[PDB]
């Protein structure tokens, strides 16, 4: 069997070759729909959405008219109407009694008002100013709920309210100083600290309250919820300014693993208005006991909010090692003012009730981990002693699933005033009803835009999950009250991303598969006038069409295999292009493999993973493979590598490959080459340490070389404290065993943004410091220019060039096979 | 002619070649004469030294006896003695009168006698340690000349003075705190800041008074001239930290080409001490007027110091340009105390006599530029009204030579009183005699140790010079008198770096050549009876002896040429081991090429360059060019590049190349490469940008691509202010001319250490981030423990590993001719 030795072109080739197919190559998203109430006019709806229309283009509001009746002959393509009047907007929110939109674009924060009792344009609106006196940019604008005429912000790490109507401003918290140093100046409020962004993907630290208290003097209270963070004891770490001129560094407090994360707490700004809609004065509230004694054990605020009614606010709380997650109600009448004088301050303890409590309305554990998720609901309350909600949990079964809760608002056994601190248990409170909603040996979705739509009058829940495949997402829907059967409501063959209107009368999917481009289609929802449970769906109209299967791309097959471990694995097989019978061809292995991502899917690969492509017409088997740890296979497949990151991942890449090698006899195993970024540049180095024998090349992008380099929430929920971990953290880092490299050169390549926030430079640095020590080889490039991800189109242009022809010069080619 | 190609060995075997060529590899210096006076004894002199005993041991303090007479027909080997046992040390201070050490040794200061009153050590002493209250580590401490019981050092940037017999401890300047951070506190008095220690070799900041002025009472005034700088302006740098796990980088005030340097001034700090020992009072005192009033249009104290009877102190002037240098004056007087009432301060200045000024006694200007230099002897004062002195100059006639001058301290026409500002010339003495000692097309040593020692009995001073060839350094003797023939006292065949004893009896020399390694001999000094102006030599003992010629080393062979540009060029050629008939092999150019350095010359390369001849013993051709701009060949010479870096030097390289090739067939020119460090690695990188068609490939290491990014004191010295030489700024940068670079990959290698505080990172980091944008290949290493130097043994070998397998990979073997 002869070997296939690919054609070597030179650089100035390949970047011609790389150009010529780059040369030919954002959907629309957050939807809303809003009804028309005219009897006489032909629509039903107005749905609002962003989207490009461009590949050059900003990102802004565009409207399409939904009629109430279509030529079910014809297929109807909604055209896509400007709401606006000439990166972009990145997310809006809208106040439905009004009609008025909020939102950034650049650094202006602007409003129109479309749908509310000032009816529907038919022209785009021009967008309104929120005028300011604030120096410098204005951060996450929300609407107030209660008060349309009402914005906050963030501006300095301090939260801000301003009046789009009086144009009157007023700022709400004195935590920050924007003159100061961030060394001696460490606190925040209203905003998400780092790891939260990052870890967590919570990216607001302040909430309204969605009701207005009403006053004597016919006036209002306006209330703000609101994280408030010290950052002092956080370790400070310096990343390289991007400005390369100044050969400088910008400060950063950086909660590396087993170090102190943010001291937090929660606040509440009660804002009084009068008659008028001007400000009579601005209370700021504070726990009346600090947080380490409400919330014993609590480490994170993981999300929050307020019930429909704002009667109480609520967070999901979780412990350091983040086994452990609590569901708690907070009172408003837990808030005492912010008091200097400690005889004025003790009244104020006495004064609020002890009868008023925090209420852990749910409690849940796991000796595996807490994925966080965005799905939680909170009915109206019928009795003041109660509060029905649906919640997903994977703590019960191992599979996310939905369950219908009902909890017992029971006054505490501690009382405060006896002077004493509260046991953990005296705030639990007692289950009443637990009904699951959903089980199986498969997943409900509730990260990166999946969640859940209730229908309140037929008591209903939309969702996505992996029922039908783990290869596929699809839309669902089932009764909480009877849970029953599962209807599914969309299409096989496609993996899809849903969104259900309020109103519940439709949905639209973006869906796409290994052969089709991702599309955009409304479906009407109807039900049988005899049973409303039953569910049936009506293809509508298209809002973005594909552009259909592209020339000069051939996708991929998924396969599968048993592995030993007992699991099913799949994987995407990329055949190099005019196979010659007889024929071995170099192989390269495309990796990721940490959790929280499945790259195996039944989805369009050919916008990102075009060069996947690329290199199966050069002459290249491209192999991808969803070792266990991957997202979308359960907990226990997630749990795989618990304290054990590193050690068991290359396994599944090998055992992959070696099934492969034996049903395909094209994939010669002595030319195989590894290449993966973040996690996946990890996994490379990994596979060319313990596995020399199998990977002649491995490139690592980004790559975690040292686990305590990296942050507390990602670190402590896979490999636990350090301290308790030690050969786990030792075995795991590729920087502290740089001895098992290969002395053999060109087999070794580092890649790394130099401005890297996330995956510190550092790791690189410090790899390299042990591989100088040790006598081996590497290369290495450097992107100065880029953070995380590369974003400059000259940088990723070069990244491609170089990868090509270090793997034309090290793997594929005939002068590579000289080389030994 | 056929290509001979270099054999192919792996990194395991080159590794192994390196390390088994390395298996088999710090001389006396800091010499001190104290005589015996001990006329029944054996030894006219003890000498103390600095030397390494062993490999691997620190370095400390040795002594040698002087015998009276010698064995003529044997060859005395003076045993090493150690003075020390310590239960390391870079230099010394001593008291004649007392005999009395003082020295630094790790965090400890020390003292201890020998030879003065206390008689002479026949074993090693045990040092006493100083006693401190300071936490922080203290620095360059000096003993007062005029009393060996007290001492000064730097302590957190502030002068302090302690008492090594009664233990008081006090501090004189309160110029800085420790506790505020290096942003908001940038004052500092007797320190030398960054560009005075690298550009201008001065490394201490503030000169003892030699003298102590009497009290009536019986005690006495002790005096410090300090410098204090005020770096408030300068612009702050951060440079990555070593400890790489911190993940953090330290502030640096670096004053970048174009931007300010330090504020400077001189203080005086006058030690009141009553009769026995104690301290009475400090005051300290500040100039009259302003610096920038007194001293117009300097920026540099590039020296300072006392007058021997200790009644002026001096200074050496530089302007900002660096082409007008002034010897100044400085009286006790000009200094007034410091003073917050204006009233009692405006008294201060008027009870100062209009009499006492600066007096500027020789001033000299130069189109080119002036380099700073260590002679400046001062004769004891005869008349009050007259001052004599010898310094040294290349700015009469283009080379560095002694003139004694005599200037007359006048009275100025300039007065306070008058309350203007002094004119320019207002302080200038009129020179009443200036006589040249020496003369012709060769020069004078002034740096790197090399001064004068002059013999006031017979009117005679020693000095170092390049008159019998630019090769060779020798000591010469000269009248300064009646001066006429220079009389060399080293022997032709070898380079020479000497001291004279003060005595002026007796001489060392550190002697090596090309085919020998490195030896010191002791020389005894005599005259005959009928002339003490004639000087005659004869050997007396060896200190270091020779290794012998080195097996396993083969020197190269000094070259020259006529070059086209009008000057001889002296370049070393190291012909390929094993040399075979009509054949030719790969050519690698080592290359320095920028100021105040000499490659070429008559000394021993086999320690230093000893790689050099490993790559000739693998078949390659090295060759090493002086190109103009090199030093010891006259200002003229060296003036070739100004304004005008990396235009003129592979001119003269390729030329050189060039003219070996046409004389000997074996030069392959189609293979040649080109490697160097620092301005070495800058040329290197021009080398390729320029000239493509000679170079094959370029390994730049630690290179200046930015001339925008080096400091004041060298870049403006050589090419002026960046407004004054926008061309030359732009042409002599290389990051500025990316494009320029090949297409090809394999071409380019980038060397740096990772935390260089001298040629900062950014400068590949910023020519990275071009040749990214230009879409250009490069190779890159990185030293991540490593600054400018490679110090630690690891990274070295390494380095040499990696450079091996670079030429031989892509210059050398058969694979790199495979490879195009």
């Amino acid at each position: 069997l002869e070997p296939f030795y690919v054609e070597r072109y030179s650089w100035s080739q390949l970047k011609k070759l790389l150009a010529d197919t780059r040369k030919y190559h954002k959907a629309p998203h957050d939807f809303m729909f809003v009804k028309r109430n005219d009897p006489d006019g032909p629509h039903s709806d107005r749905i609002y959405y962003l989207a490009m229309s461009g590949e050059n283009r900003e990102n802004t509001l565009f409207y399409s008219e939904i009629p109430k009746t279509i030529n079910r002959a014809a297929v109807l393509m909604l055209s896509w109407k400007p709401l606006l009047d000439l990166v972009g907007i990145a997310s809006y929110d809208y106040h439905q009694g009004s009609g008025t939109f909020l939102f950034q674009a650049g650094s202006g924060i602007y409003h129109v008002k479309d749908g509310g009792p000032q009816g529907f344009t038919q022209q785009p609106l021009r967008p309104n100013l929120v005028e300011t006196s604030c120096p410098n940019i204005r951060m996450d604008p929300k609407l107030c709920p209660a008060d349309p005429d009402w914005i906050a912000f963030i501006h300095s790490n301090d939260i801000w309210i301003s009046n789009i109507v009086t144009r009157e401003e007023r700022r709400l918290t004195y935590v920050h100083n924007e003159l100061a140093n961030m060394e001696e100046d460490a606190r925040s409020a209203g905003v998400a600290t780092f790891v939260l962004q990052e870890e967590f993907d919570r990216y607001s630290g302040y909430w309204w309250c969605p009701k207005a208290e009403t006053t004597p003097s016919g006036g209002k209270i306006l209330r703000i919820l609101y994280e408030e963070n010290d950052e002092s004891e956080v370790e400070i770490i310096h990343v390289t300014s991007p400005m390369l001129e100044t050969r400088r560094a910008d400060s950063f407090r950086y909660p590396k693993t087993g170090t102190a994360n943010p001291k937090v707490t929660f606040k509440m700004s009660e804002i009084m208005i009068d008659a008028e809609g001007r400000i009579i004065d601005v209370i700021d509230k504070e726990l009346i006991q600090p947080f380490e004694i409400l919330f014993e054990g609590v480490e994170y605020i993981a999300r929050a909010g307020w019930t429909p009614e704002g009667k109480y606010a609520w967070s999901i709380l979780l412990d350091r090692s983040q086994t452990r997650l609590q569901i708690v109600l907070i009172s408003p009448e837990l808030f005492i003012p912010v008091e200097d004088d400690v005889m004025e301050r003790q009244r104020l303890i006495e004064s609020v009730p002890d009868s008023v409590t925090p209420l852990i309305i749910y409690e849940e554990t796991t000796d595996i981990w807490i994925n966080i998720h965005d799905i939680f609901h909170v009915f109206p309350q019928s009795h003041e002693e109660e509060i029905e909600f649906i919640f997903a949990s994977e703590c019960k079964t191992g599979f996310r699933h939905l369950y219908k809760i009902t909890s017992i608002l029971k006054e505490s056994k501690y009382k405060r005033s006896s002077g004493g601190l509260p046991a953990p248990s005296d705030f639990k409170c007692p289950i009443k009803e637990e009904i699951a909603i959903t089980s199986g040996e498969w997943e409900v979705l509730g990260r990166h835009g999946s969640n859940i739509q209730v229908d309140e009058v037929r008591r209903l829940v939309y969702f996505e999950g992996t029922k039908d495949s783990p290869l596929e997402h699809h839309l669902y829907v089932v009764s909480y009250v009877n849970p029953g059967e599962v209807t599914r409501l969309t299409d096989r063959g496609y993996s899809h991303s849903c969104c259900i209107s309020q109103h519940c009368d439709f949905f639209i999917s973006k869906y796409s598969n290994q052969k089709n481009p991702h599309c955009v289609s409304l479906y009407k929802l109807s039900s049988p006038e005899d049973d409303p449970t039953c569910k049936t769906k009506e293809f509508w109209a298209t809002i973005l069409d594909s552009a259909g299967p592209l020339p000069d791309y051939t996708p991929p097959e998924i396969f599968s295999f048993e592995s030993t471990t007992g699991f099913t694995l799949y994987g995407m097989l990329y055949k190099p292009h005019d196979l010659q019978p007889g024929k071995k061809y170099p192989t390269v292995l495309f990796i990721y493999g940490g959790p929280q991502v499945q790259l195996v899917n039944n989805r369009f690969k050919g916008v990102k993973y075009f060069r996947l492509n690329t290199l199966a017409s050069l002459g290249y088997v491209v192999v991808v493979i969803d070792n266990r740890g991957s997202c979308h296979r359960g907990l226990k497949f997630e749990g795989a590598f618990k304290y054990k990151m590193g050690q068991i991942e290359i396994d599944d890449q090998v055992e992959g490959l070696q099934y492969l090698a034996s049903r395909y006899d094209f994939i010669d195993l002595d030319r195989v080459g590894i290449h993966g970024w973040s996690y996946g540049g990890y996994l490379s180095l990994m596979a060319l340490m313990q596995r020399s024998d199998i990977f002649r090349v491995a490139i690592a992008g980004a790559p975690v070389t040292l686990w305590i380099f990296y942050d507390t929430g990602y670190t402590e929920r896979y490999m636990g404290h350090p301290d308790q971990n030690e050969q786990g953290y030792y075995l795991g880092s590729v920087a502290m065993q740089a001895e098992k490299f290969p002395s053999e050169p060109n087999r070794l390549l580092l890649l790394h943004g130099f401005l890297d926030e996330n995956v510190h430079f550092a790791h690189t640095s410090i790899l390299l410091s042990f591989l100088v020590r040790a006598g081996k080889p590497y290369d290495l490039q450097i992107y100065p220019q880029e953070r995380h991800s590369i974003r400059v189109p000259e940088s990723g242009e070069h990244y491609e060039l170089h990868l090509l022809h270090y793997l034309q010069e090290n793997l594929g080619s005939r002068i590579a096979a000289l080389k030994v």
